[PDB]
């Protein structure tokens, strides 16, 4: 994702 501490593409991170 854009940083941070949650879900992107189906796990957290990214």
């Amino acid at each position: 994702x854009n940083x941070x501490d949650v879900y992107c593409x189906x796990k957290y991170x990214x």
